[PDB]
């Protein structure tokens, strides 16, 4: 009946999942369910054939290729990029043509999403066939198609636009302090020493003292000023302290405060949304269409509830005389917004989600303490054995098979345990729960680990095998019982899934950097390429392949001796204007994005701290 | 009487000072309003007066003095610091004197705080004659005499201990990641490359993971591994990620967290003393000792505090009929704690604080604007002819003299402004709004400045003038006229002084950890030393001196390549318990005192943004 269909809206609602209509749309979400599980791996593979991907560099030059300190294994011959472009991009079209089906024809290319989804894939398109048959912006619509296609990072952006708005700003602000303390200071050291100052005028020092508000150059870039003068330092230092802990600190506050209010505003059209949902149940169960239930159109709805969803009490005459005790007048009152609060009321405060004979012995036993308890002992056993066999293999006194071929057979207890604990609870219901999936993850690379090592052919297994010593890591969850180290372990836990669209933001924002290094930055051997620097000539074994471009990306992501990337290149390139890149990506990596995912760390620690107290 | 007695009270705790007593008391806080002053000075120059003095390292050794790259002038000779330790620890002993005046003689010596500082006085007595006489400890009990000197840096490390308390157990879980991080990193790069990773086994490991964890040696330390697989940095990124992201930042939000904790108690405790101050007034003001005021006994009290400190209205019989109007019943009704609630009410929403001829001709035309947009437009003109003499002095096409002489008398009349501004507003009322005071100390290095270069004897001309264009940084306050940049510059404003106590104990902090450089750290050439590092064969010189030892330990506070320091040291003593010193002062002052001082400018700032979102 109709009443069943909200039961499943609420509990929907309630699960804060939900649609966008107004039995097509139905039928058609479940076709979406499965469908949506091989897209993600869809999504992910299609965004991995870009640092798979060739590079322009080769590209009609000589003599590719070799190793003029350029280059990482693998690569992709230009078929199986055509196949397999072919693929991703089939399966896409296939995921783009779908969500028309539960859709309008005039409502589903007048969304904004949408028209851009297809735009997009019309271009990879109109790419990956000439790209075939012969290659600039073509991995910039995949990270672009990839960052709006899960919504999770969708939100994220519009987040992060609507603090960047201010933090235009902030930054403006930022600019001129820098101008004004490059102007002074430049004015300070003009007609004395030293020549790193005056080299290029003016614009030099302004380049530098942004390279000293980083601290990325401190001791240095004025270390000739201070063998010069000692009361020099006075300055800097004033400098400094004016600038990290008062100015740099304050942007954190700025983009800090922008992000809270950006976010409570992202929940507050999320509140919205759920309240239409529960509005939706409570309008298609009153049929009268009056804006209220009766008892005997409200206990039926309850009922479906108990039966299908939660589970509260027994329905009784019992419960009619209580009815008939709340007011001892009569009948019957709840309306379209008490319904709502009554069903997050019980939702929240209470409960939440073959032979019966042969499976049932066990079905008692796993859900035991017991059950945990004994994989708790096993993992710790486990502990102890890695650490000998680890510790053995230092000491090259192995003796090592003993040891790994128990760890081996750990996996497999590891396997068995994943097996009929995914049997006894359920299909979904073991899925549910993040920490169960982590597990499921880890016992699922153990096997194909297993598949690896014994099936066809050491230190292989050494090395497939200790690293997935991270199944013993749930073992700290324990110090949670301690009052003094509850609230950090218990916000790192919250902590590794809440923070990941952020992490997942900032790592496309690298995929976006990285193709503009392959674009421009190709040339790396030369004169200037073995003048500058010393270690440079060691820090430069990247930014030339696209992985290397990554992770030196990372490098300068940490912001550890990063300028010596934007000054190399400065002077491979030769004009400035090359720099531009470098600041950029800062101003846009580091005193956004960093600030904000700082923000959002100590909003959570607080958050967190808030629940503790709220449940003392 | 004693309502004018009250009438002082309330306004003194109304600007939030009061003494410590139950007319001797009054007599000798009016005799210590004066002394104090002197006192400031003379814990100042008693503090300078360490990194002024002699060294440990010439002391019998040779052959001082010379430059190994060790020294900056000036120093002191061993007469001249007697005489002056003298002079200093006199005055101190009058300071220290003088609170026994107005205290009882078994209640001085009973407080914890009087008795350190008397301990400390004749520590430093007796090590001032053997010193005189004649070492170790001398310089410890300045700084300490100096921090606990000043109440505003007392309170700053009684809440730095509140907080320390669960610092210690983060800490420790800090302690444990590295440990674990360490290990786990270890026994991945065993029987692989490279050296670096195994040279001295495991303890190397932590050490330069702990030098990971400061990514203050990011690119380079694993740089080796990444030579040999590139898969490696897979490891190393995910250590960074986990380690400074999620780590770091927690760690800060826990320092966070309890110093908004220790600073609630703080304040919740300074209003224990204001409501102290204020129920003492209306307790000697209640001469009957009922608990309540009469309005025969109120419009006194009030009336004094308008003859004396606010300005509300005038007392008439209309002002009777408003005390009958506000319950047409008599009489009368104000009892201890609304008189306080009404007193603080007056004191916030309403107001706060020689011929009559010749002066008052320009003691109304200074408070109008128009001067205000005098010295505005003055300042203006001086920042061109400022710029214009700055900007030809770096051309050396100068033709100096007509625009510095400009700015000379530009001087002049910055100091003509500050005289007849503190001539026609008062002696303490000019004194009271820091910006006046903070002119008033630009102005009156201007004039010394006038004495050092016009009266005696240019270079000197732009180097003693052009640094005093910090007086037109008021031009700055306009933007905050801005709706765009307002909460930043007021903030940031804001910011100046209340960071103060802060930044004064994180400074004393490292005139702390600079007595162990000298005592430990003396012997600087060598074998060693000019073996390691490159650069570091620049970089090391200093910390052999005392300024060079402060401003080394600046270098250290910005983490700009600190580790140079850290580990040339190492090698330099030759034993590992060396760097037990960095690593402390790093756990001391970086995840500490520059997390608490991030707190601190985002909790202002947010303050900030509170109080322009109140008065909208
Ligand atoms: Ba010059
Ligand atoms: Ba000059
Ligand atoms: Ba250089
Ligand atoms: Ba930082
Ligand atoms: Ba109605
Ligand atoms: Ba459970
Ligand atoms: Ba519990
Ligand atoms: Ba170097
Ligand atoms: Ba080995
Ligand atoms: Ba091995
Ligand atoms: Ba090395
Ligand atoms: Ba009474
Ligand atoms: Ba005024
Ligand atoms: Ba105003
Ligand atoms: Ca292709
Ligand atoms: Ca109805
Ligand atoms: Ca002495
Ligand atoms: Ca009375």
């Amino acid at each position: 009946q109709k009443a069943a269909a909200l039961v499943d809206l609420a509990e929907d609602g309630i699960g804060l999942p939900v649609e966008i209509l107004d039995r097509y749309y139905f039928i058609f979400t479940r076709l979406d369910l499965i469908w949506s599980l091989n897209y993600f791996a869809l999504l992910f593979l299609n965004f991995f054939e870009q640092p798979l991907w060739c590079e322009k560099n080769p590209k009609p030059s000589c003599k590719d290729r070799d190793y003029y300190y350029l280059g990482e294994l693998p690569y992709l011959t230009n078929a199986e990029s055509i196949i397999y472009e072919v693929i991703t991009l089939a399966i896409l079209l296939v995921h783009t043509f779908f969500p028309i089906s539960y859709e309008g024809s005039r409502i589903f290319w007048t969304s904004r999403l949408n028209l851009v989804k297809v735009a997009c894939v019309v271009i990879l398109f109109v790419d990956v066939l000439v790209d075939f048959l012969y290659f600039r912006i073509a991995p910039y619509v995949r990270v672009i198609i990839f960052i709006l296609s899960i919504r999770e990072l969708r939100d994220t952006l519009v987040l992060l636009s609507g603090m960047l708005g201010t933090y235009l700003n902030i930054l403006a602000l930022w600019m001129l302090f820098l101008l004004f303390a490059s102007w002074i200071a430049f004015v300070m050291f003009e007609d004395t020493q030293q020549g790193l100052t005056v080299f290029t005028s003016y614009g030099a020092t302004l380049y530098q003292m942004f390279i000293l508000f980083t601290t990325s150059n401190n001791p240095d870039v004025w270390i000739p000023a201070y063998k010069s003068s000692r009361w020099s330092s006075v300055f800097f230092v004033l400098y400094v302290l004016i600038g990290v802990y008062f100015v740099t600190n304050l942007i954190l506050a700025v983009v800090y405060d922008s992000f809270k209010e950006q976010l409570a505003k992202q929940v507050s059209g999320m509140d919205q949304m759920k309240r239409r949902m529960l509005e939706k149940a409570f309008g298609l169960i009153d049929s009268d269409k009056n804006g209220e239930i009766d008892k005997n159109q409200c206990i039926k709805l309850f009922e479906q509830l108990t039966n299908y969803r939660t589970l509260p009490k027994i329905s009784k005459e019992e419960f009619g005389l209580i009815f008939d005790e709340l007011d001892d007048t009569r009948d019957f009152k709840i309306n379209k917004d008490e319904f709502a609060d009554l069903c997050q009321a019980i939702a929240l405060r209470f409960q939440k989600e073959y032979h019966s004979a042969l499976s049932q012995q066990l079905r008692a036993f796993v859900r035991s303490p017991n059950f945990g308890y004994a994989i708790s002992f096993i993992l710790i056993i486990n502990f102890i054995a890695v650490v000998v066999e680890t510790t053995l293999d230092i000491e090259e006194s192995s003796a090592q098979k003993p040891w790994q071929v128990a760890e081996f057979v750990f996996g497999w207890i590891y396997v068995l345990e994943m097996a009929l604990k995914i049997y006894t609870y359920g299909f979904e219901n073991y899925w549910r729960e993040g920490a169960n999936r982590f597990d499921f993850l880890v016992t699922w690379v153990i096997v194909i680990g297993e598949t690896a090592t014994f099936i066809t052919p050491f230190s292989n297994g050494e090395w497939i095998r200790y690293l997935l010593l991270a199944r013993m890591l749930r073992l700290i969850r324990l110090l949670m019982n301690v009052q003094r180290y509850r609230a950090f372990i218990a916000t790192f836990i919250t902590l590794i899934p809440s923070l990941m669209p952020y992490l997942g933001t900032i790592f496309c924002v690298l995929c976006i950097y990285c193709s503009i290094g392959v674009q421009v930055f190709g040339g790396l051997n030369k004169k200037l390429f073995e003048t500058e620097l010393a270690e440079d000539d060691y820090l430069l074994f990247n930014f030339n392949d696209y992985p290397n471009g990554m992770v030196t990306l990372f490098n300068l992501l940490v912001m550890g001796n990063w300028q010596v990337w934007m000054e190399s290149y400065k002077d491979l390139t030769g004009t400035w204007w090359s720099i531009t890149y470098f600041v950029s990506f800062y101003v846009i990596t580091i005193l956004l994005l960093l600030n904000l995912v700082v923000a959002f760390v100590l909003e959570a620690f607080f958050t967190e701290l808030d629940l503790e107290e709220e449940e003392k």
